[PDB]
């Protein structure tokens, strides 16, 4: 594991942030994520800073090797195309959030990119501190800036007013599954 | 634009057809779509056999150079996590159907992959002939043979009874969009 970020930091730092809309107080943004933190991309290092920790608050991670998720990393980091972003707590060197913003290419819509967030989850410690709007704001922002037609999550029913402060709406649309 | 394929068309005879759920009358499968048909990955010739046509009956599918669809095309190809699958009509050289199957990878579920059914559409001349439910079913098992945990896709409830034939269901979860468009 290194520091070699999955992406280029500066794509966080150059978002238009005039374009947010949620509300902060007080006024942190991806430039000034909060003393003591660090907005930024996913690194190989953070296997070792608590990325799994964080996760597993989200959903089941099961036993992951090194090997594993480097070999993940690896490929998400050549894609191109996968933007796995944290907030690190710098002082503790912990991962304190994660959101990931994945980039898909079409042949609609001239050759379109469409925009999905996955596997939002902030640490329960840190809950209420506004970071997951901080993630939701900056990856939302991100995928316009990468020229994206749109963006779409799903989420259980009871989070949908928390996604609707970056301007998400629900779809007409259904969300069906088969899980294997 | 080439014959190139977009992926190992092997990887469409691999799939175990005995586990398709869907009923088929008559029987088709990947290996005999039907007589003058011929399922298989996309290729760059097929920018010129009417591809963007049948993608047209789905949603807006406007203006593009062929440099631009060759792009998009080698850059889906080379991330290997890309089934984008037609049906040709081999007696007049046109696609009359496409669906893409696109591998997601995850740190989740001990780094899983997860399939998305995207873009599925049948040339309107040819609905009816089983070919939907054909694309379907192969990405489907497709997905479970590169070893997907699970495989996922939204449509309008007036489509739900058509997904339920390949064991998908209607999930509690919201989909949620932000259209930069409009
Ligand atoms: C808790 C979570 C959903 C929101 O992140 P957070 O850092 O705790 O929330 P923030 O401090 O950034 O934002 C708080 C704001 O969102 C609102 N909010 C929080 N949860 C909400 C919800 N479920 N529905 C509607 N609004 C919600 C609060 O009222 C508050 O509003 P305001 O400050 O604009 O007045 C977070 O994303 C998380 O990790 N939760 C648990 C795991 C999870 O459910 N992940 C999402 C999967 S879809
Ligand atoms: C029309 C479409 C959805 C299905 O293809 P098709 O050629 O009509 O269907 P097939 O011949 O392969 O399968 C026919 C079966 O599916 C059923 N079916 C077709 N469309 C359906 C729908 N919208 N809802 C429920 N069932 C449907 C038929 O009743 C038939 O049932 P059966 O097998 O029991 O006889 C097709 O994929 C299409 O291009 N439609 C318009 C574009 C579109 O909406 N794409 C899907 C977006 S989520
Ligand atoms: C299974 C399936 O085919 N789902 C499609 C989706 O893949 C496609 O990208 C979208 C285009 O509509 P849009 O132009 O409004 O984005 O329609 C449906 O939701």
């Amino acid at each position: 594991p290194d520091e070699t970020p999955m992406f280029d930091p500066s794509l966080l730092k150059e978002v238009d942030w005039s374009q947010n809309t949620a509300t902060f107080s007080p006024a942190i943004s991806p430039t000034h994520p909060g003393e003591g933190l660090v907005l930024r991309p996913l690194c190989t290092a953070d296997l070792n800073r608590g990325f799994f920790k964080v996760l597993g608050q989200l959903t089941e991670t099961g036993v992951v090797s090194p090997e594993q998720f480097m070999k993940s990393f690896e490929h998400m980091k050549k894609s191109g195309d996968y933007y796995v972003t944290v907030v690190e707590d710098v002082t503790l060197g912990q991962i304190v959030a994660t959101a990931t913003l994945i980039i898909e290419h079409k042949f609609i819509h001239s050759c379109a990119k469409r925009g999905r967030v996955e596997d939002v989850v902030v640490s329960d410690e840190c809950r209420g501190k506004q970071l997951g709007k901080l993630l939701l704001s900056t990856l939302t922002l991100l995928s316009k800036k990468l020229n994206c037609y749109k963006i779409t999550l799903e989420c259980l029913p009871q989070n949908v007013g928390f996604y609707k402060k970056f301007g998400y709406t629900v779809s007409e649309e259904n969300y069906m599954c088969r899980r294997f």
